[PDB]
């Protein structure tokens, strides 16, 4: 079964201004992801110090990023604390804070810029900057694993998932643009990753994949 939502009005106004107009560090993207994961690793284990049992559904809190260049791919793994499917319509199809929505003037009168579009907790639409396609996979204790798909529009869909279980978390998978496929080089990512996570208290696996025809 499939459900079908609405972008908040806002929302879709961020989406048109990320995806329309144009901005020259989209590099942000890969800081703002890799933040929300650690903010939900911090959620999960904050959880954990007063219940430890909430760790029980994967005990390891780290950071998987899988380039694909096969798939076209970026995706991003994290164990955090997950998503219900209520949360997913929530923080991916709404803004809650007044304050995002006055910040979303200031952003698009030009006064403000793209790269702080993380301090109003919208810093995943920055997605959108190298992806024309957004999956996220998310599975939360007091729910199921359900999967979020938009590509705007001023729509997204949410589903049961029943592709790979994730135990607890957040798998986001960006299906790149063709003009930013160098993401997904070995060296590129690797810099990139490196420099937007220095501060990131939990453990970040790179990984890559090679291929190559035997003779």
């Amino acid at each position: 079964q499939v459900e079908r939502f609405t972008f908040q009005a806002e929302i879709n106004q961020l989406m048109s201004l990320i995806i329309n107009t144009f901005y020259s560090n989209k590099e942000v993207f890969l800081r703002e992801l890799i933040s929300n994961a650690s903010d939900a690793l911090d959620k999960i284990r904050y959880q954990s110090l007063t219940d430890a049992s909430v760790l029980e559904s994967k005990t390891e809190l780290e950071i998987k990023i899988i380039p694909d260049k096969t798939a076209k791919t970026l995706t991003l793994i994290d164990s955090g604390i997950g998503m219900t499917k209520t949360d997913m319509v929530k923080n991916l199809g709404t803004i809650a804070r007044s304050g995002t929505k006055n910040f979303m003037e200031q952003l698009q009168s030009g006064a403000a810029d793209i790269s702080m579009i993380g301090q109003f907790g919208v810093g995943f639409y920055s997605a959108y900057l190298v992806a024309d396609t957004v999956i996220v996979h998310s599975k939360n204790n007091d729910d199921e694993q359900y999967v979020w798909e938009s590509s705007a529009g001023g729509e997204f869909t949410i589903a049961l998932d029943h592709t790979e279980p994730l135990g607890r978390g957040t798998k986001i998978v960006l299906h790149m643009k063709e003009d930013q496929l160098d993401y997904l080089d070995e060296t590129k990512i690797k810099n990139l990753v490196k420099k937007h996570s220095e501060f990131i208290q939990y453990p970040i696996s790179l990984l890559t994949i090679k291929e190559k025809e035997v003779d």
